[PDB]
């Protein structure tokens, strides 16, 4: 029971904080997070979450406390912080450059190509062509970034990015694990929810149970392989 | 402002929930954290820390938003959820037993023994008897324990532990990196605040700054190297 008239898109200001992330800047862009993007708990991401997209507690209490280390607060961080490579941020992005070589932290055009021409002659994405894009922008990071990162652990973060614009930009049930390419260029490219466009929450619940196969699929698909160390580790707090 | 003598220790009962740390559980047995030792945020966290043992804010957001990772709850945890192995809980601690082949989470004295014999014929623990301290217990793990893991991040860990009992438990300044064995052997063996024995909360700020240099001089006194894998990865959540 939610009223999205009372959540309307407002372009980002000056001095509102925006991160790395779609889905918490699209929930600031609506209200549902603060629109400074500053101050925010793991509870206010958890209801943002689950107001804005049906996105269960499971999944943000999980993937919330690991963004707090991002910060120097107790309890908050704001979206910016959550660019510290290395925490969650992590190479080869759908729509972000790597740290080493450019701007971890903004939309960019160039490097959303490839999600934006994947699946041709479809307007769905769906769990074949994001697992393209994945093959694809790792081969890119591989290629261009000498200092890339790519292990279990980055490698399992991002096929469950793709699963989120999948299921959280889905029109059917967010089980078929296919999302509009109009809905989801509008999440990436204006970091809007796309309701003009016809988009509507969820009714099904999205948890770790709906994700996991999702997850497993893009990344069997993805033709994947570790590099260098595969160590698993994460930055614990940011200036160490 | 903040009384002492309105914080008086009581034994916890068995429903009261301790863990690993005996700088917690002590704040917990004065009512600095609750009692109960549940609900327990890192803002608490970062209060009891200041009023009982005058510890900064740096060290204990730091620690505290790692700790938090080990519950299922949005911001807080319960004392014994910091007994999840590989987050901050790891092998060779100073007074309990590793997972693998006992109680890593209970006060034992047979493990305290090497501690509590340490610094032969002086009245204090200091940095190198930290160090050697540190030594005999990674090799008795490394002897005993066919799953001993020894990390850069785990032996950074122990040597902050260590720093921690050598300041938080002095008599003078903590600058000194000493602290007298009846003081320490009280906060372990019984996680009190020894005042009857003459303790007294530092008026020194102990911060990242302060402890640093201890940190690295017992680590360094330690003779320590690495055994195996080295990759400082930890468990992001409990039930992975
Ligand atoms: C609530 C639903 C969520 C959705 C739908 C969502 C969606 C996404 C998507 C699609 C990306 C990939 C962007 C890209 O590769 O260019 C992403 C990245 C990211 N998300 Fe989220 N996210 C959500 C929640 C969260 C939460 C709770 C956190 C942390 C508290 C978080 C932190 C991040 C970070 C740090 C990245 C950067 C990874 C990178 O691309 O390097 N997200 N998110
Ligand atoms: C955010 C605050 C804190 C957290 C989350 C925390 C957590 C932990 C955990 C999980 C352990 C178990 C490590 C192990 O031995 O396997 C531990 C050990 C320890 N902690 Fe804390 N701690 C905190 C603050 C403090 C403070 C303020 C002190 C001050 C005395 C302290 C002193 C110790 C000591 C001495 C040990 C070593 C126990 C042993 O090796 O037997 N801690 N801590
Ligand atoms: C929450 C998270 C995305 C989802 C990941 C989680 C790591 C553990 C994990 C394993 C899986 O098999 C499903 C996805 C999850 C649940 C990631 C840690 C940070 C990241 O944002
Ligand atoms: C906070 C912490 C103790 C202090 C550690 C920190 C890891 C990084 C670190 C490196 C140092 O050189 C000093 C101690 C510190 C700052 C640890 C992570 C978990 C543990 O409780
Ligand atoms: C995705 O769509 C393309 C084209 O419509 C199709 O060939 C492919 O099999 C689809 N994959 C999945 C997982 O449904
Ligand atoms: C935990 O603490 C919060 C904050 O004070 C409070 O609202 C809540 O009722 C508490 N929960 C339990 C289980 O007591
Ligand atoms: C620790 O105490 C012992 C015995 O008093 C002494 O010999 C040693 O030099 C001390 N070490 C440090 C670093 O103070
Ligand atoms: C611990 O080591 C034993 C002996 O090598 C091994 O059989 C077992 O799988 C290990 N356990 C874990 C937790 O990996
Ligand atoms: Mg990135
Ligand atoms: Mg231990």
């Amino acid at each position: 029971a939610v009223d999205f008239s009372a959540h309307p898109w407002k372009a980002p200001g000056p001095n509102d904080s925006r991160g790395p992330c779609p889905g918490l800047n699209t929930l600031a862009n609506h209200g549902f997070l603060p629109r400074n993007g500053r101050n925010i708990s793991v509870p206010m991401i958890v209801k943002a979450g689950f107001e804005g997209y049906n996105v269960q507690s499971d999944i943000l209490i999980l993937a919330g406390k690991v963004g707090m280390l991002t910060s120097r607060e107790a309890d908050t961080i704001s979206l910016e912080d959550l660019k510290l490579h290395g925490t969650i941020e992590h190479d080869a992005s759908l729509s972000r450059e790597d740290v080493a070589i450019g701007d971890n932290l903004h939309f960019n055009e160039a490097i959303f190509t490839t999600l934006a021409n994947s699946n041709p002659g479809a307007d769905v994405y769906n769990i074949s062509s994001a697992a393209q894009v994945q093959h694809d922008r790792l081969a890119d990071s591989v290629a261009r970034n000498p200092n890339v990162t790519n292990t279990d652990l980055t490698a399992t973060i991002r096929s469950s990015e793709s699963a989120f614009y999948l299921t959280v930009m889905s029109a059917g049930d967010p089980l078929r694990g296919e999302a509009p390419k109009k809905f989801v260029n509008v999440f990436f490219q204006e970091e809007r929810m796309p309701i003009k466009e016809g988009w509507k929450r969820s009714t099904t619940p999205i948890n770790l149970p709906l994700l996991g196969p999702i997850i497993d699929r893009i990344t069997e698909l993805s033709d994947w392989k570790p590099t260098g160390d595969n160590c698993g580790a994460i930055v614990l707090g940011p200036g160490l």
